[PDB]
């Protein structure tokens, strides 16, 4: 309601801002004119300075690039050749190493896997009997536990009857007057709050 | 009142739970004993068979492992020799490359750096002139910037004071009845808060 009075001061604030938006911004533009003029005194020389330097720079760089490229060509080629022969020697080494070791590894695998074929096979079979006996134990006690659980579930359901019936009715018998009392407190609160929030 | 009866049902449940857990832990343990006894008997054969068989298992594996290690060491010697002799050539030939190609690198680096010296020296010197021009403009423009900024700041301070006092006093003057009316509503609303929760 009184916001009009407060906002009126905001309008005055806008006016004060507009006063600055004029000469201050205009002055800023005048400063910008100095900035642009300055840049036209800096960049004018800078750009030419760059051009007059980039040319010999790229030229000197080209010289260095040439030195590097030529030097690298006279290095990469012979080195690659030597590395190739060295790699071929390494390859031959690898071949002459991985071949006997490969055959050996295959026999190693034979001696290991065939061993496993005669180690894990009876092991799994033994485990099968062991697991079977264990399964029977789990089924014996499990089947009993199922009966026990069913009995306990029955006891639990029976002990739940005294909760889902009398206790639930008791809760309902409590909820009725409670909700009523809550309603009285809520209704009054609603009116009371509305009266002060109007 | 509600909590008293509700919690009563809780204790009337904990008791039943305790009366249930009693035989439950026993029945569970009885079944657990049957299982664990069987597991023990089973584990007796399990561990014994595993240990009795682990002996020839390890013996078989170690036997082959001996061959694996022996043949490995047997071949490791000539293989290491191939690596050593081969590397001797590879490294020696490379050392014979790092020498001339290294000298060439240094010689190329000489021209590389020396050409850089004859370029970077005047480049940085001329850059000093460029930077001088930049700094000159930055100083001259800066002097204006600061002068204008001071002017703009003064203009800002003028409108600032026109708001820090008149507008602020308007706000503060309004804050008086506003805060008071708010206090009136808050203090009165506080009645409901207490008369509804106690
Ligand atoms: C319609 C347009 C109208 C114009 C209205 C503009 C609205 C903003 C209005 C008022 C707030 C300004 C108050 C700031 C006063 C400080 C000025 C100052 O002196 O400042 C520089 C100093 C640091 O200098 P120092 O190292 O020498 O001092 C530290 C000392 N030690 C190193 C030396 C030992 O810093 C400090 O005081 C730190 C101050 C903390 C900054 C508070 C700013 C609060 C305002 C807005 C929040 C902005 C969030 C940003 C969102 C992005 C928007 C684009
Ligand atoms: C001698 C002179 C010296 C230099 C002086 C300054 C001059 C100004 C120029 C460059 C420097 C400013 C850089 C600011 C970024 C620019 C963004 C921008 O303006 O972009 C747009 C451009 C153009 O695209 P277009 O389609 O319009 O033009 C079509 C192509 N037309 C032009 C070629 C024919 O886009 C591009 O140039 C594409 C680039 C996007 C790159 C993507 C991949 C980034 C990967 C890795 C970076 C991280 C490295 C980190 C590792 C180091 C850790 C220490
Ligand atoms: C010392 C001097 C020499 C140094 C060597 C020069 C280094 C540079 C050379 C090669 C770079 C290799 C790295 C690339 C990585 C990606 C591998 C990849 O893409 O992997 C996934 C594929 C998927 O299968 P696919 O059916 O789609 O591909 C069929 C392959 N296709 C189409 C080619 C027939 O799998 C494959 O390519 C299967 C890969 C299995 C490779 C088996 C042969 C291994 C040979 C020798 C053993 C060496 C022992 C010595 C080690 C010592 C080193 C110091
Ligand atoms: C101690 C006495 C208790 C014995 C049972 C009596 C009532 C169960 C009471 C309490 C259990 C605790 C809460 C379990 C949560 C289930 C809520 C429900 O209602 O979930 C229905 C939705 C249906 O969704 P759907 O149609 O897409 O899936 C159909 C399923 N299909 C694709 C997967 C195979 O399923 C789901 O959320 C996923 C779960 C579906 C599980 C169904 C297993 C029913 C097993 C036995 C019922 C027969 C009891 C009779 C035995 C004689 C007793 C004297
Ligand atoms: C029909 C509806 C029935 C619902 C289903 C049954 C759920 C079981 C529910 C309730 C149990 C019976 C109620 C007994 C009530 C009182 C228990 C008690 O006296 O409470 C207090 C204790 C100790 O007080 P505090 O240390 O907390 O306080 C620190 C002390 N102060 C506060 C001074 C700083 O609290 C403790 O002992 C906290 C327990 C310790 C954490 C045990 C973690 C168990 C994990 C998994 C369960 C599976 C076990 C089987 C797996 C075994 C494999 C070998
Ligand atoms: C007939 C049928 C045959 C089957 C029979 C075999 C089944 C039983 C299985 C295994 C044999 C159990 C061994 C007997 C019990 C003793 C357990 C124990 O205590 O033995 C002691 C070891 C050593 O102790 P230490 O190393 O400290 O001492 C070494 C420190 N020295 C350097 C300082 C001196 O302890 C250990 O072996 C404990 C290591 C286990 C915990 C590893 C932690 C893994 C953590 C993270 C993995 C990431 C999961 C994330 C998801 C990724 C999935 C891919
Ligand atoms: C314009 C172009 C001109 C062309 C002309 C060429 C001639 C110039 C010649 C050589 C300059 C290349 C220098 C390479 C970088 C050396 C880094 C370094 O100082 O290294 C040795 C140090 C000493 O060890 P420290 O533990 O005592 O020192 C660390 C402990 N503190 C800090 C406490 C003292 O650190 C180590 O050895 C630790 C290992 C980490 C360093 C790995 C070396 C990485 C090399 C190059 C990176 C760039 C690859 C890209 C280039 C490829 C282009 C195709
Ligand atoms: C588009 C792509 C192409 C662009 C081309 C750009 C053209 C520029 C071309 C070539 C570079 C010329 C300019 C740089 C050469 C100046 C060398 C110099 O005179 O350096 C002086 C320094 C300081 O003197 P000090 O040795 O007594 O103090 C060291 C004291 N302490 C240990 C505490 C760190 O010496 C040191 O740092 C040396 C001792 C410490 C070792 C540092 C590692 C050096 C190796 C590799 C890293 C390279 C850094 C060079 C990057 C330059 C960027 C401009
Ligand atoms: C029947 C229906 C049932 C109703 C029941 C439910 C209601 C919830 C109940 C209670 C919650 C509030 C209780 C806490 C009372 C303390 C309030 C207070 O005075 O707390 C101030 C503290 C800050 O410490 P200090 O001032 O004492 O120490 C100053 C430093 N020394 C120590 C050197 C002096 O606060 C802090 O730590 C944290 C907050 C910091 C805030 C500072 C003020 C910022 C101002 C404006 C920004 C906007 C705030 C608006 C929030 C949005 C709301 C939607
Ligand atoms: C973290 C490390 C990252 C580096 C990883 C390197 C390993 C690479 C893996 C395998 C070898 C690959 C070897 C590849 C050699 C081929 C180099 C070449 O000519 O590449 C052509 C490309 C072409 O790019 P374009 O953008 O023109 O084309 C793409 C096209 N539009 C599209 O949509 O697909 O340009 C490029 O990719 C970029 C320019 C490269 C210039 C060459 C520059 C080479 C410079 C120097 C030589 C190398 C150093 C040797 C040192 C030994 C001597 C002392
Ligand atoms: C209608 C009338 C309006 C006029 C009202 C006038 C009332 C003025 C009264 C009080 C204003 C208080 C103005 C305080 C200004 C700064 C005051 C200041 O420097 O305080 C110093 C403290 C000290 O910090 P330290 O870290 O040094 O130590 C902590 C200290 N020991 C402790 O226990 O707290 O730091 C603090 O606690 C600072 C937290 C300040 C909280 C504000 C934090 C900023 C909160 C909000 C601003 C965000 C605005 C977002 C708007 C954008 C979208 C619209």
């Amino acid at each position: 309601l009184k916001l009009l009075d407060n906002w009126d001061s905001v309008t005055s604030t806008f006016s004060k801002l507009r006063e600055q938006l004029g000469p201050v911004t205009q002055e800023f533009w005048d400063n910008l004119e100095k900035e642009t003029e300055g840049l036209r005194q800096e960049m004018s020389k800078d750009l030419e300075e760059v051009k007059a330097k980039v040319q010999p720079y790229l030229d000197d760089f080209q010289k260095k690039w040439q030195e590097e490229m030529e030097l690298y060509r006279q290095k990469v080629e012979p080195l690659r050749a030597e590395l190739q022969e060295g790699a071929r020697q390494k390859l031959h080494e690898l071949q002459e190493k991985l071949s006997p070791l490969g055959e050996e590894m295959r026999d190693r695998a034979r001696a290991h896997v065939d061993a496993l074929r005669t180690h894990l096979a009876p092991y799994s079979d033994e485990l099968r009997q062991r697991l079977a006996a264990r399964l029977e134990a789990l089924k014996e006690n499990g089947g009993a536990r199922l009966a026990e659980y069913h009995a306990k579930a029955t006891e639990h359901l029976s002990t739940l009857s005294e909760k889902a019936k009398p206790a639930l009715e008791d809760l309902r018998q409590g909820l009725l007057p409670v909700l009523e009392s809550f309603k009285v407190s809520f209704l009054s609160a609603l009116e009371e709050y509305t009266k002060k929030l109007n």
